[PDB]
């Protein structure tokens, strides 16, 4: 059984698919950062219930920030919140994804621990245009995973 990786067109069997795609995503990422994350966090991970959790946690903290713009309280995620720990941190290309829509990842001082805990925390230049961030999370929210075309190879 034969398939077309839709990212490179090159022809695959059964088993192959996942190692030529999976290939195909890693690099995209020199074109394009933020559709190359998109495509990993749906194509790598098999349970899609748990991506599309993740993703939309992910949209969450997005639009919170987009509601509040000027208040600080709003720019950094918790990477160690239960929220996030159970729904994104689970999931591959994540990560990936707030760094290519313009999150740095820091440590901060908690609120309540000495220890600092980490932050993803959106920078000056994107906050500035709310727009760029909320096409990225309908960019996320749009998505599906990443599967090879089955090749039908017609012959007579």
């Amino acid at each position: 059984v034969y398939f077309t990786c839709p990212l490179t067109g090159a022809t695959l069997r059964k088993d192959q698919r996942d190692a030529c795609i999976k290939e195909a995503i890693l690099l995209h990422f020199s074109t394009d950062p933020v559709a190359a994350s998109i495509m990993k966090i749906y194509t790598f991970n098999k349970d899609q219930d748990r991506v599309k959790l993740g993703v939309d946690t992910i949209a969450k903290y997005l639009d919170n920030i987009h509601l509040h713009p000027e208040e600080e309280k709003y720019r950094k995620i918790k990477l160690q919140n239960k929220v996030f720990q159970e729904r994104i941190n689970c999931l591959e290309g994540t990560h990936e994804f707030f760094e290519a829509i313009g999150f740095q990842k820091v440590l901060l001082p908690a609120q309540d621990q000495e220890d600092p805990e980490e932050f993803y925390v959106l920078s000056e230049t994107t906050l500035a245009q709310p727009q760029s961030l909320e096409r990225h999370k309908e960019q996320l929210l749009a998505a599906e995973p990443v599967r090879a075309k089955l090749d039908r190879q017609r012959r007579v």
